[PDB]
């Protein structure tokens, strides 16, 4: 089964999170103008733990051609990753209240600019670099989540 | 009054804070070893304020040479900052109750591979980029902190 991976933007994946990105966002601009600061870009959220965790994690690159078969969820809380050095990732979606609901399946590829931010329950692959090795900076639960099964799928780009 | 700027590292900076930075630090393997994470590098703590909050701050660089002379410290929360491209940077810390204790204040300069994150009270320079500008995604309460004089310091390094 081929899988389409589409450019990442906030508007196709307003339903999975949040796109961490600066272009075309609106920001203030502090002191005579040296920094200017683009507020409020995603939804963090813990549940049954008062403190957020910052952690790297160091992802080794995937075997070309891609094929995952496995998608897991954190009903806990929100994971944010954002790549160390502005490299370009991939990532791969999909919604559904009790297993991934194939038809919401989603491929993006990101421009190396923007990070990402799923919501809760959102099905994700686990992570994984594109190309060469990658370090992302995660703001999440990660405690002890949800793997489930899925019919294997080849991610082509066109 | 001059300034000596030595390197960062945990060790001189437990005072202030906590350096988010891989070497020497201790992680998880995920997966078949695809992943290595390193857990929990920085205590983020929010008063009055349930949301924690994501943004990116492009700050413009600093006219050299450098020479401070106002400190800001956030008491309602911690402040993280992560550069985003892997770029240098320089944070002058110092503590004290009321005012900035004169005696602990330390300039530091990163090595490029390291973020930093500034503990509640912590007094600090408000953010600048160093040489470049640079993209620094920050990780803070951000609400509306307080702002306080000192004597001139001109940094050096040396």
């Amino acid at each position: 089964m081929k899988l389409q991976v589409l450019p990442l933007s906030q508007e196709a994946f307003s339903a999975y999170g949040d796109v961490i990105e600066t272009q075309q966002r609106d920001f203030f601009h502090i002191n005579n103008g040296l920094v200017e600061r683009y507020h409020d870009l995603a939804l963090v959220e813990i549940l049954e733990q008062d403190r957020t965790l910052i952690s790297i994690n160091r992802a080794q690159p995937a075997n070309l051609p891609l094929t995952i078969h496995e998608l897991e969820r954190h009903p806990l809380g929100t994971q944010a990753f954002i790549p160390m050095k502005g490299e370009v990732f991939v990532v791969v979606v999909a919604l559904g209240d009790d297993k991934p609901d194939l038809s919401t399946l989603r491929a993006f590829i990101t421009n190396g600019e923007q990070g990402v931010n799923y919501h809760r329950n959102v099905w994700h692959h686990p992570l994984f670099a594109w190309q060469r090795v990658t370090d992302f900076l995660t703001i999440d639960r990660g405690g002890s989540c949800d793997v489930e099964s899925i019919p294997e799928q080849e991610l082509c780009f066109a």
